[PDB]
């Protein structure tokens, strides 16, 4: 039948060129977990806009721009509306990073990436990520620890 209906998230990486900034989700789903600065996108707002305010709202931070850099659809069984994800990365960051209600920041080194605390599916995505490549992926979770399919492919342009 029909692909499920997806709600618009963003997914903001602050990638430099020895070091990665990460939150540490405090609550809810997903807590514990490190990882990117993103949300729900608002009724008229830009996606690169929305992506923008939501690495402010959890991080203080501002940026001069956002790159797009892929794509992915995020599905858990037992719930039939998708998440459809545009991440973003920025290397030019304004301000200092703040603990917010929602994210607890560190920043990485780039060999020392916390695979172990992260989404599974980053470990996936993120070198592709790391090495500036594009991509658009799909994975499907059994609750938040089990993968039971995923594809992933690089393209030219998001
Ligand atoms: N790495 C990862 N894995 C699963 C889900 C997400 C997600 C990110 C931003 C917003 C909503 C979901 N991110
Ligand atoms: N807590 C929870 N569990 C499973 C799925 C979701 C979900 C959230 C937003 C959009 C699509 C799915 N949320």
């Amino acid at each position: 039948g029909a692909m499920g209906a997806s709600r618009l998230y963003t997914l903001v990486l602050v990638l430099q060129p020895q070091r990665v900034l990460l939150g540490m989700k405090k609550r809810g789903f997903g807590a514990g977990r490190w990882g990117g600065f993103g949300g729900k996108v608002q009724e008229g707002e830009t996606i690169e806009d929305g992506a923008r305010r939501e690495l402010q709202e959890e991080s203080g931070l501002t940026v001069d721009a956002l790159h797009k850099v892929g794509q992915i659809v995020f599905e858990f069984v037992g719930e039939p509306e998708l998440m459809d994800v545009h991440v973003f990365c920025t290397d030019s960051i304004q301000g200092t990073p703040v603990e917010s209600d929602e994210m607890r920041p560190c920043w990485f080194q780039l060999d020392q990436i916390p695979f172990k605390d992260m989404w599974p599916d980053d470990s996936y995505w993120f070198p592709l990520l790391l090495q500036k490549k594009k991509f658009h992926g799909y994975f499907k979770f059994q609750g938040q620890d089990t993968i039971l399919d995923y594809t992933l492919r690089e393209v030219d342009t998001v």
